[PDB]
C-alpha cells in the first residue's frame, strides 16, 4: 500500500542507499526519502508483528523501522547504532501504517551522530526518540 | 536449545502471560521467568542481517531485550513506554545471544545481554500494565 510515495522516489532512494542493504524491509519499513542528514520512512504493520491475537503491534518493531530510517539520515556504508532513548506514546494496531522522519544533528567533522526519530500514525504522533549512530571506514568485523 | 531442554522449564509457556502471539524466532524464548525475574535466548538467523557480511540489524537484540523485559513482569496486557538501550558490541551471524531482566503499573526493567562471556548490551526499560488491554483504554 504505497500510496505514501511514487514508485520513482523509491527506486530513487534505493539507488542511493548505501546502509543495511541487506535489511528485511517488511519487518523494518521502507525508506521513502533521503537527502543531507535527513530521511522518511514508512512501516506498514503487518500479522508478521503483532504481541497477541488483539492486533497488537510489538513495540520494537517501531523501534526497528525508526533504527532504520536514523541510519538512512546518515547513509554511511559501514555504520551501525550504539545507543538510544525512546518514547513510545501509544503502540500500533495492526492495519496502521507509521510514517517516520529523521533528522541528523549537524556534524561534519565526528563518525558518531545523534539522529532525532519521530513517528506518526495519521496525525498522532505514537513515537519519538533518540538514536546514536556511529560510522567506519571499513566493515566493522574487519 | 543446549541453552535450556526441551520440557527443563522451558515449559515456562504454560507461565507466560505476556506476548502470546510473539514471533519468537525474531523475538529469542524465554527460558526462565520468576517473579521480577526473566532470562531468554536469541539464536540470530540469517533473517535478521543488515548485510550480506553476516551483521545483525540493532533492532533485533532490542526486541529480544523489549521481549524479556515484559516476561519478567508477566502481566497479561502490558506495553512499554520508554527505553534507554546501549549497544556495546554488534551481533554476528551465529552468534547466541543469552539475556537476563530484573525488574526493580509502572515498572523499570534491567535488562542485559552477553554473548559468550561479553556484555553487549544493557538497557532500561519501561513496563505498563492495565487491567484491560489497552486498546480499550
Amino acid at each position: 500500500l504505497e500510496e505514501y510515495a511514487s514508485a520513482e522516489d523509491i527506486s530513487r532512494v534505493r539507488a542511493e542507499l548505501l546502509t543495511c542493504p541487506e535489511l528485511n524491509t517488511s519487518l523494518a519499513g521502507t525508506i521513502i526519502e533521503i537527502d543531507k542528514n535527513y530521511a522518511k520512512s514508512i512501516l506498514i504493520t503487518t500479522s508478521e508483528m503483532v504481541a497477541d491475537d488483539q492486533g497488537l503491534i510489538f513495540d520494537a518493531f517501531i523501534f526497528a523501522a525508526a533504527n532504520y530510517v536514523a541510519q538512512a539520515s546518515i547513509n554511511k556504508e559501514f555504520s551501525v547504532i550504539i545507543g538510544s532513548k525512546c518514547f513510545f506514546y501509544a503502540p500500533l494496531k495492526l492495519g496502521d501504517v507509521l510514517e517516520l522522519e529523521a533528522h541528523a544533528l549537524f556534524d561534519e567533522t565526528s563518525k558518531k551522530r545523534d539522529v532525532k526519530v519521530v513517528g506518526h500514525v495519521k496525525e498522532i504522533k505514537m513515537f519519538e526518540g533518540t538514536i546514536q549512530v556511529v560510522s567506519t571506514d571499513e566493515h566493522i568485523f574487519k
